[PDB]
């Protein structure tokens, strides 16, 4: 419960990797459809790649860079890739986006 509504669920670059130790990937990522598009560049053209967050997963993750400004993607269990928000707050956003995203929200009246 919280910040209005004017926008894509999120969007902002990040940086992609395959775990600690690696190097990282500055790309840019939407949420829609309740999918993650991959792309380049803010005025792309077409994204460049495309996956669904239909039985995904994310987590915090403790990181060495960041101690709570980095998630990761899991899925079915495994880790399928790093992802490190801007500020703290952002990362919450990002994991809930992501989390109400393999989800479809609780139980509700």
């Amino acid at each position: 419960g919280s910040s209005g509504s004017s926008g894509s669920t999120m969007s902002g670059y990040l940086y992609r990797s395959k775990g600690s130790k690696k190097p990282w990937k500055h790309l840019w990522f939407v949420i829609k459809n309740k999918v993650l598009y991959t792309y380049a560049a803010s005025e792309d053209v077409a994204a460049l790649e495309s996956q669904p967050l239909l039985g995904f997963t994310v987590t915090l993750v403790k990181d060495e860079n960041s101690e709570s400004k980095v998630f990761q993607l899991l899925h079915k269990g495994m880790v399928f890739y790093v992802f490190k928000a801007d500020d703290a707050h952002s990362t919450q956003r990002w994991i809930d986006a992501f989390q109400e995203g393999t989800v479809s929200g609780p139980s509700s009246g």
